[PDB]
């Protein structure tokens, strides 16, 4: 039963916004309802934090920290200086103050928020050498997420997280056609693309960059220069994390940390073709999955970068391989689940059959208990021991 009465916290992926955002149409939830809410109301405390949508998972792991402690976004000294951004970002008044005293929390991540999750964690276990070499060098200030020392989270659990990237990157017209799931969950919110409106509605979040919805720029205005802009061109940005290489690159220095639980869960919508050994989108995935997106996923191979045939597998954004924990470029240890959580490790829970956004609620499917899905899994996060003894 319950051993833990951390708080949860919820981090979205390369699509999300904030409770008041989207007319109040949840990310966690969506057509659904409130997963937070749900949460809540059975008694598992739970929070919900909003970054940037398309930034890159060092950009969200900095105003994660800030938006769990309070205080202005700081990116790092040497960070800011080699990508051309701003220091600092916008400013919170922390939503979890209690971290600063010893609490703890589990977080809940999904799609790329894994990603970010994976990196807050190493973050604050062992900051960054580079950011303290810099501030030493250069007399500047240093943030205490670049320290180390700090043990905040009891554990991450991560849904169609793309540990090893997605292969749906190297679409040639990947740029069009990720912009386009930034219309799709404006379409299942109700909101129009093609219309610009006074109110934010949804805000990216893109204040060390300096970009904003500009007064009568429509998001599909937005979005094009957007594309044309360093949050699109530089490597600083979900683009490259979202990427095979990328993520690889991520995955050699943001470790699991042996005082964290890891929790894995995959998702696939598709079946297999008995003569092309590639894999089509199921019956009941969005179209803006389904057309290009899951047939291109379930079709490329490369064998240069290494992917292969295990990749085909998706949920019409990720492909399945890379969700159950990381692999490429990584020292992490991945073990399926038995009915034990262990510490320090990825515990694969498995392949569950729903999509990228039907999993959090934004895509209808009335197969799927989304609210029993939540509710076994934050009953597990409870029952999580923060002490574990050795024993036979
Ligand atoms: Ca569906
Ligand atoms: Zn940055």
């Amino acid at each position: 039963s319950r051993a833990n009465d951390a708080p949860i916290v919820l981090l979205h992926g390369f699509t999300g916004w904030g409770r008041e955002e989207m007319f109040g149409f949840k990310y966690w939830g969506g057509v659904r309802g409130d997963i937070e809410q749900w949460l809540n109301d059975n008694g598992y405390r739970t929070y919900t934090l909003a970054v940037g949508p398309l930034s890159s998972n060092w950009d969200r792991a900095c105003e994660a920290y800030a938006q769990l402690v309070g205080g202005t976004v700081d990116y790092g000294a040497a960070h800011a200086a080699k990508h051309g951004h701003a220091r600092f970002g916008r400013t919170y008044p922390g939503l979890l103050p209690e971290l600063k005293r010893g609490g703890r929390i589990h977080i809940i991540a999904h799609s790329q928020g894994g990603q970010t999750a994976r990196m807050l964690v190493s973050l604050l276990e062992n900051g960054s050498q580079e950011e303290r070499e810099y501030a030493k060098a250069h007399n500047v200030s240093l943030s205490p997420l670049f320290e180390g020392g700090h043990h905040f989270v009891l554990s991450v659990t991560t849904i169609a997280t793309p540990h090893d990237g997605t292969t749906l990157v190297n679409m040639v017209d990947f740029t069009d056609r990720f912009f386009d799931f930034q219309k799709f969950v404006l379409k299942a919110a109700a909101v129009a693309s093609n219309v610009p409106y006074t109110s934010q509605v949804y805000d990216f979040k893109l204040d060390q960059w300096g970009l904003r919805r500009q007064p009568g720029e429509s998001f599909d205005q937005y979005f094009e220069r957007l594309k044309r802009s360093p949050v699109w061109t530089s490597t600083d940005t979900a683009r490259y994390d979202l990427s095979v290489p990328g993520a690889e690159k991520l995955n050699q220095w943001v470790k699991a940390s042996p005082n964290t639980y890891y929790l894995s869960f995959a998702t696939e919508r598709t079946y297999r073709g008995a003569l092309t050994g590639n894999y089509y989108p199921e019956l009941g995935m969005n179209a803006f999955s389904a057309v290009v997106c899951a047939p291109f996923l379930g079709s490329y191979r490369n064998a240069t970068l290494g992917i292969d045939d295990r990749w085909l597998e998706n949920d019409g954004i990720v492909n399945a391989f890379s969700m159950n924990g990381p692999k490429r470029g990584s020292t992490d240890r991945i073990v399926p689940y038995d009915g034990t959580i262990k510490k320090g490790v990825w515990n694969d829970m498995g392949t569950y059959n729903v999509d990228h956004f039907e999993v959090i609620g934004v895509d209808p499917n009335p197969l799927f208990d989304i609210r029993a899905f939540y509710l076994r899994l934050a009953e597990q996060l409870a029952s999580l021991q923060p002490h574990h003894h050795h024993h036979h």
